[PDB]
């Protein structure tokens, strides 16, 4: 979903077709819905993404996030 860099997502929830158990090990990575996190950098070729949590900076494929429900942190006030 075109992860540039500096981009926030929100974490609101997972998808349906994640299993529980890659989603304890991405919430041990601080991965929590209601936090955010930064892209960092992107792979040449746009895959995987590197990004950044409250807790650790991680790496994933679009495959990966696309088992987590973001939303574009949109907010103004919170883009500045």
């Amino acid at each position: 979903m075109q992860f540039t860099p500096d981009s926030a997502w929100k974490i609101t929830g997972f998808s349906r077709d994640i299993s529980p158990a890659y989603r304890q090990k991405l919430l041990s990575l601080g991965m929590l819905p209601g936090s955010s996190f930064h892209v960092v950098r992107v792979a040449p070729l746009g895959d995987p993404v590197h990004i950044e949590t409250r807790r650790v900076s991680l790496v994933l494929r679009k495959k990966d996030l696309a088992l987590i429900e973001l939303e574009a942190v949109a907010q103004e006030n919170l883009y500045f």
